[PDB]
Parts: C-alpha cells; sequence; structure tokens
RNA sequence: GGUCAAGAUAGUAAGGGUCCACGGUGGAUGCCCUGGCGCUGGAGCCGAUGAAGGACGCGAUUACCUGCGAAAAGCCCCGA
C-alpha cells in the first residue's frame, strides 16, 4: 500500500497494478454517470493509489541507474 | 309668542395653508474594521532544467475563486 512491500515488484508488475486501477477508475466513473456511486471515497483512493505507484517507479529509476 | 319689514351676524370645505402626532421613502451623522496611505528599516533579479503571463482542465456534486497539473483541491522523504 505505502511502505518497503510496494517496490518488490519488477518490470511489467508495476504497469500492470496502474491499468488495474485505471480500469477500476473506470468503472467508478460509468458508475458516477448512471448514479450507483455510494462509496465516492473509492475514488480519490485509487487516484492517490496510482501516484503513489508512478512516483516509487520514479525512485527505483534513479536508486540504480542513478 | 305669530305675520310682515328693515338690519346685522354664524355654520358648511371641493380643495388648500400653518402647526402637532404617527408613518414611508432615502442613506447624512455617530459608533465600528474585514481595507487603504505615508515614513522608517529589511530585502532585492526570474528564464532554453522552458520565465513573466495565459489557455484548457483536475471535485461524488463545481458556475466563480483558491490550490494543483492527466501521478492533477494532490504523490514521496526529512523535521515541527
Amino acid at each position: 500500500m505505502k511502505p518497503s512491500e510496494m517496490r518488490n515488484l519488477q518490470a511489467t508488475d508495476f504497469a500492470k497494478e496502474i491499468d488495474a486501477r485505471k480500469k477500476e477508475l473506470m468503472e467508478l466513473r460509468f458508475q458516477a454517470a448512471a448514479g450507483q456511486l455510494a462509496q465516492p471515497h473509492r475514488v480519490r483512493q485509487l487516484r492517490r493509489e496510482v501516484a503513489q505507484l508512478n512516483t516509487v517507479k520514479a525512485e527505483l529509476a534513479r536508486k540504480g541507474e542513478q
């Protein structure tokens, strides 16, 4: 979610995690359009989640290739 | 008391005037500060790593502002 249990993943295993959230985020976007969003907090959570993956994939790119 | 005569004089206000009472309109005066001005001192350049300044966006709901920038009213570390 946030500490060291996030960086264990390989190359395509990072792009995979993003894609699964973007898809969920879109299913929620469609849910919003048809008056079905009972859990709006889920929206920001996934956006915070995708941000974290994208931030870390840049940390590890510099904590190796310098 | 009655009739006639000769006199003289009053009230009525359609509307108006002055004063009084009570309102309405209006935003002066007073009180206040959420905002300004001056002087004294501090500080004093930003930009091809893309500035000043903008456009369009980012909200469960978002028209304006603010804050951001497709990682979008926020993501990571250190300190309080």
